């Protein structure tokens, strides 16, 4: 079996190994590709099926699509893979040469292989890129294209709202995409803990990221501007052996993290502090960890250098930090004695965020 797996643009790789971890404790046989045809925020995961005796003594199957969509915190989607191709040159394709391209291409595709015709079907589609056609235009010509051949073999019925089987279409750039959407309507990071909306949160998949790349050992981890908490509570849901720590400057955000913790189970986990992190010497004197999706906003190059500054003073180990402003953090960080040791960038709400790791350079 054959599975698109979404994820942010830039952490394919963090993914693969979480989802390498995932199914070797399944002991099943796989292949991951990261970028599957050029394409971010994407892997291709080649599996063998997931095999056992059941009660009955007969083989039975076990669902990778859900054992994935129930452990990954770093997936968007688990999308069983019809087929991806590259349609070259369908960017500049007039709209009914596109079309016509797509609803071919599908009308050859075993569909009726991937529904009992006698369930219910929609479409979902995503589009990105330059094209001559829209989002709805796909989602119309693949849906023309399945319903027609579906009818080959039965009567199929449609329903847009409740379907028992969504088809997810893609186009980006030059590259199509047919599969079966099993992750459903809302996207793996939507984390029904979130009942505070910071209007600058975090995704969810991103701050698990974030955590990855710091390579925590047990050490107290500080998140010094922390918002409404994502970093800290989805460490906190990790079952994180270390103490925890959040600063936010603005009662209503910090208040909004308690609440959001609290809807998670985790107030009792995190330390919530009302306080400013250019004055961050006062709250703490040693932390191992800083990790952080910094305010991207002049005032940030003063902001970042005198924050630096302070978590020179008390870090012991790592900081992992997320920014638009790449000047400001990194005359921040020479300053300040710091080194870079991994830096990448991510695709954050349309957003090109950078994500640095540094440590202080006088450390060994
Ligand atoms: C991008 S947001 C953090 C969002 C968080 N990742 C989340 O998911 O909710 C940056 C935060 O830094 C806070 N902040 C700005 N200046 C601060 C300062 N001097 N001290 C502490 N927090 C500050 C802002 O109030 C804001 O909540």
């Amino acid at each position: 079996m054959k599975f698109l797996l979404t994820t942010a643009q830039g952490i394919e790789d963090i993914a693969k190994r979480e989802v390498s971890l995932l199914l070797k404790k399944l002991g099943i046989s796989f292949q991951i590709e990261e970028k599957p045809l050029g394409i971010e925020g994407r892997l291709l995961l080649e599996a063998e099926k997931a095999y056992y005796v059941d009660e009955k003594g007969r083989k039975r199957e076990l669902s990778i699509s859900t054992y994935l969509n129930e452990n990954s915190r770093l997936l968007h989607r688990v999308i069983i893979e019809i087929a991806s191709e590259k349609f070259n040159g369908i960017e500049k394709d007039e709209s009914e040469e596109a079309l016509k391209r797509i609803k071919d291409f599908v009308s050859s595709l075993p569909v009726e292989q991937f529904v009992k015709v006698s369930e219910t079907f929609a479409v979902r589609s995503f589009r990105k890129g330059d094209h001559n056609i829209t989002s709805i235009d796909i989602a119309r010509t693949v849906g023309e294209a399945i319903f027609e051949r579906l009818s080959r073999f039965g009567t199929p019925l449609v329903n847009l709202d409740h379907p028992a089987v969504i088809f997810r279409a893609e186009l980006i750039k030059d590259v199509f995409f047919l599969g079966i959407d099993t992750t459903g309507d809302s996207s793996l990071h939507k984390r029904p803990w979130r009942v505070y909306d910071h209007p600058a949160h975090l995704k969810a998949s991103i701050a698990n990221a974030m955590i990855e790349l710091a390579e925590l050992d047990g050490g107290s981890v500080l998140d010094p501007m922390c918002g409404s908490g994502t970093i800290l509570i989805e460490l906190a849901l990790r079952r994180y052996s270390g103490e925890i720590i959040g600063i936010e400057k603005y009662r209503k955000h910090l208040i909004g993290a308690e609440m959001n913790a609290l809807a998670a189970g985790v107030l009792d986990k995190i330390k919530f502090i009302q306080g400013d992190a250019t004055q961050l010497s006062q709250y703490v004197d040693s932390v191992d960890f800083a990790i952080s999706n910094l305010p991207y906003g002049s005032m940030i190059p003063d902001l970042y250098m005198k924050f630096f500054n302070e978590l020179a003073k008390v870090l012991e180990k790592r900081g992992v930090f997320i920014t638009t402003e790449k000047k400001a953090i990194e005359e921040a960080i020479a300053e300040n004695g710091f080194e870079i040791i991994h830096h990448r960038v991510i695709g954050h709400g349309g957003l090109m965020v950078h994500l640095y790791v540094v440590k202080l350079e006088h450390h060994h």
